[PDB]
């Protein structure tokens, strides 16, 4: 159970971003069903009033929380993988448009997950911003938590895997567009029952046999981390 507040650019804070910037649901309850329109931007995509101006190369930061800004973030239960896609904000999110910029799943040198790595960073990833065309774009952050994917929702709907899912409205200003974004996958539709990390125990197989559900990170992608940038406390 987990939201965004806000993004950050380059390190610097943007603000609250809720039903602003980001296309906020009313609370933070998983989505489960991998065929709901929801699997795009969560229950309540509509275009908000304002978008998160960024150049090619810039860094933008999620910054998650559970209940309040810089608290727990999400319950440490919830383990699992981390993306980020892109689609055109034309879009709207529909048809073959997703781009995969980011996937961290299991992490075997340290131990941890994507979730858990999260929760030290305090809510924040990140991605660099590709070399896509200027324009409206949304940015797909997805935190899948695995603490009852060994079934499958569409069998059983009082467990499944979890998506907490957060559309950001970003506008990229600067960029040389040398990287043109490639095409993409439907959400809903690129995840389904048999879709490798969907339906794992967490619990009895080892994390380093993990996959996490595919499309696999776009060549033109620039990088991201789970890592704290800015202190929630001071700015
Ligand atoms: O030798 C070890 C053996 O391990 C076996 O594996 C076991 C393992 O031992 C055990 O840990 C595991 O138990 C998991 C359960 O299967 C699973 O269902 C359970 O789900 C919890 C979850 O931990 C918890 O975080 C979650 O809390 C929700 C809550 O439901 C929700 O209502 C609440 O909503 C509020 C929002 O948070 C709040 O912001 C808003 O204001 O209000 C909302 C409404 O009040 O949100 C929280 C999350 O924040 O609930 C679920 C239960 O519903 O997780 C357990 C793990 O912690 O089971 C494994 C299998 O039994 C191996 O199988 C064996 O081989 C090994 O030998
Ligand atoms: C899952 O979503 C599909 C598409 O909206 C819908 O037909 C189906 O009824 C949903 N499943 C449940 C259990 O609500
Ligand atoms: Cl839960
Ligand atoms: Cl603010
Ligand atoms: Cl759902
Ligand atoms: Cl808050
Ligand atoms: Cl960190
Ligand atoms: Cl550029
Ligand atoms: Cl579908
Ligand atoms: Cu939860």
């Amino acid at each position: 159970h987990t939201l965004v507040w806000g993004v950050w650019v380059n390190g610097v804070d943007q603000g609250d971003g809720r039903n602003i910037y980001i296309r906020s649901p009313p609370n933070n309850n998983p989505v489960k069903n991998l065929t709901s329109p929801d699997m795009t931007c969560n229950v309540d995509n509509r275009v908000v009033p304002k978008s998160v101006p960024v150049n090619a190369g810039d860094t933008l930061t999620f910054e998650w929380y559970h209940n309040t800004r810089d608290d727990d973030i999400i319950a440490s239960s919830h383990h699992g993988p981390i993306a980020v896609y892109i689609a055109p904000a034309a879009s709207n999110g529909q048809g073959n448009v997703w781009v995969k910029l980011f996937e961290d799943a299991y992490n075997v040198t340290n131990s941890t997950w994507a979730v858990d790595r999260l929760i030290t960073a305090h809510g924040q990833h990140s991605v660099v911003v590709p070399h896509v065309a200027p324009g409206d774009y949304l940015f797909r952050a997805e935190i899948i938590a695995l603490h009852e994917a060994d079934s499958l929702y569409s069998q059983n709907p009082i467990r499944g895997a979890q998506f907490y899912i957060s559309c950001a409205q970003i506008t990229i200003n600067s960029s040389d567009d040398s990287t043109p974004l490639p095409a993409g996958v439907p959400f809903p539709g690129a995840y389904t029952d048999s879709t490798p990390g969907i339906q794992f125990n967490i619990y009895t197989t080892p994390a380093t046999s993990y996959v996490a559900p595919p499309p696999s990170v776009w060549s033109g992608a620039l990088g991201g981390s789970i890592a704290q940038v800015g202190d929630a406390s001071l700015e």
